[PDB]
DNA sequence: GCAAATTAATGATTTATTCAAG
DNA sequence: CTTGAATAAATCATTAATTTGC
């Protein structure tokens, strides 16, 4: 019997699934009411606050950038080495 | 029995690994010929091979030691 | 011991995404 | 808004491990 403590917030599978279908459907920088409206119905699958959502998005537009220009990097990979 | 789909060398194998744990995990074209070069030397293998090598050990990877 | 049967691994295909040309 | 570029996720398919009854 026993707590533990975070320093930060994790998504739920849940609450993952569901910011990246608002992802999915063009949500790139929640307005302040999008913020918390979007936080009011993800605490029903669990812990999370308004700061919470915000980075996501943040960091998640970032990272998709930092992705696809990685991927461009590669420079077809898949199509001179697997299709050809 | 014949070979229907392709499978590494049991030294194919613990170089591609050895490739993936220094760092090379989605190899560009140039990088896959080059490393398709060098493993032929163990036997068969072609740039198709290694291409998918690297996409499944990844995603599989992922999919062990990934937390969510 | 040995293969047929069944299960686990993994190679190869398909599908759904992403950013950002145009 | 459309779509080119290029996956990575999900899935399909075949091989290798292994289980099983003899």
């Amino acid at each position: 019997a026993a707590v533990v403590v975070s320093s930060r917030w994790n998504p739920t599978p849940e609450q993952l699934r569901a910011l990246e279908e608002l992802y999915r459907r063009g949500t790139r920088t929640p307005s302040a009411e999008q913020i918390q409206q979007i936080t009011a119905q993800l605490r029903k699958f669990g812990k999370i606050e308004g700061k919470n959502v915000f980075y996501w998005f943040q960091n998640h537009k970032a990272r998709e950038r930092q992705k696809r220009r990685r991927q461009m990097e590669s420079a077809a990979a898949e199509f001179d080495s697997a299709i050809e």
